[PDB]
């Protein structure tokens, strides 16, 4: 619980997530892993807050990195990606609060079992609740974890995958997910729920550390389990970044299963 590429090996025999509906002991709450054979849609948001007193470097670039990663290896078509960044010239693609909320609704609308939805955010993060900050937050305010959960998690049918990756700080509970995993094992779980398949990656204590690690690991060694992905992301980050990656989920994860999108 090292190979020729100097990375942590997944289990010798790694299974795809099971297609059968899963259950949680002691309760009547089913869930289903997505097979990720359906529609692939992504919402990618990168905000530098250009011109502001707390302008950031690298977040727009993080978004472009994820866009390129998803379109050039993972079957996300440009027509099925909404990318919101604050340095480009189309108002409908600026990460204003209203555009972000609309895009979040668009992402999950009519999602079907075995679809694979992806969410990426790089920008300001904070803890009031964890929150994220649209470019117009000074006037419109942030978007809080409870609302992101209500928009993007609550409506999902059994077996819809949502994979979320946050490059922002203090974003560990940003989707209000009840399970959290580190490289060392389970660090949070309910004291016994969605039936969907929601998983998220975020960092806990320039450029996005999580997208940096995720893209490099998946580019060099695309075969990973949930746990080996975490371990290899952690290895890549050690020394350079102050961040350690954690995986949160709407359901218990068999961490030895293959990570697919
Ligand atoms: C991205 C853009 O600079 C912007 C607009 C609004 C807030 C922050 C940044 C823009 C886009 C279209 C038209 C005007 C300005």
């Amino acid at each position: 619980y090292v190979n020729a590429s100097n990375m942590y090996g997944p289990p010798q025999n790694m299974s795809l997530p099971p297609p059968q509906t899963q259950t949680i002991q002691g309760t009547d709450q089913p869930y289903q892993y997505s097979q990720c054979t359906g529609r692939r849609k992504a919402l990618i948001i990168g905000i530098n807050y250009i011109g502001s007193k707390n302008q950031l470097r690298g977040c727009i670039n993080d978004a472009h990195n994820i866009f390129n990663f998803l379109t050039n290896g993972y079957g996300y078509s440009s027509d099925d990606i909404v990318i919101l960044t604050d340095d480009q010239n189309d108002l409908v693609r600026v990460p204003t609060r209203a555009n972000m909320i609309r895009a979040m609704q668009w992402l999950v609308k009519d999602a079907q079992p075995n679809d694979s939805l992806f969410l990426h955010y790089s920008g300001h993060g904070g803890q009031t609740d964890d929150v994220i900050y649209p470019v117009d937050f000074e006037t419109q305010g942030p978007i809080i974890d409870d609302e992101m959960h209500d928009i993007m998690v609550k409506p999902l049918q059994q077996g819809v995958r949502l994979t979320a990756l946050f490059d922002s700080a203090h974003s560990g509970t940003v989707l209000d997910l009840p399970y959290t995993y580190s490289t060392k094992g389970i660090i949070k779980e309910p004291n016994i729920f969605s039936a969907a398949d929601v998983v998220m990656l975020s960092g806990s204590k320039n450029t996005g550390a999580m997208s940096h690690a995720f893209i490099k690991v998946m580019t060099l060694q695309p075969q990973q389990s949930y746990l080996s992905l975490l371990q290899n992301m952690r290895k890549e980050l050690a020394g350079k970044y102050s961040q350690k990656p954690q995986l949160s989920s709407s359901h218990p994860i068999d961490v030895n299963l293959q990570f697919i999108m």
